[PDB]
């Protein structure tokens, strides 16, 4: 029976469970901005598969570097001499052999056929296994 | 006279699309840059020139073995010093003929006089067949 004790001038009804808002906000570059990001897709392929990869890359060049210095760490000791001395000529393995062919090229020799039969006997005639 | 309203019907609603207008250039190239500059500043980043920046921390660790390398092959010498007596012969291209004209400023030499015998291979030519 009693209701609104004030004479109104149009027909109306304010919200009450919901808010139209009676303002138009300001900041509309701000949605414009993040919605064109969420269909838009930037973010692809794998950019820490290729930074790491980047190792490799330089490990190479590097170590070409290292690899060398190593040999020319030992190259003193190398130089140097410690044990395999190098003297005598029987220590030779081919010597014997080439002496066989060096029958030819020198000629001239002492004992050549007599010499030849200490050789001979290191072919050894198999007949069969 | 005048006769012009503002509000006629009574049921209004606001447009929800509207139609397209073209016209004459618009250019928004000077309005993406002066967009930025209405609130934030012009700022510039540098990200790019990390990338030689790094180019010497790398460089650091590398060279460091490479200068020792320099005085490691130095000390080659430096261990194994007196050295009077040559080596290299058939390496050396001036060697070779360097020790024939050397037999006269020697004048006298051991172990010369039978390697002579070598070096005459080239002073005289061999005509086979």
């Amino acid at each position: 029976m009693f209701r609104q004790c004030a004479k109104r001038y149009a027909s109306s009804l304010p919200p009450n469970a919901l808010k139209p808002a009676f303002g138009p906000p300001d900041k509309v570059a701000a949605q414009k901005f993040k919605e064109s990001l969420m269909a838009t897709e930037k973010h692809a392929k794998d950019t820490s598969n290729m930074w790491v990869k980047i190792s490799v890359w330089v490990a190479l060049p590097a170590i070409a570097l290292t690899a060398v210095n190593t040999y020319f760490v030992e190259k003193e000791h190398a130089e140097h001499r410690e044990h395999l001395k190098h003297v005598p000529d029987s220590e030779w393995p081919r010597d014997y052999e080439f002496m066989n062919i060096r029958s030819k090229p020198f000629f001239w020799g002492d004992g050549d056929k007599t010499l030849f039969w200490n050789p001979v006997v290191n072919r050894h005639i198999e007949h069969d296994d």
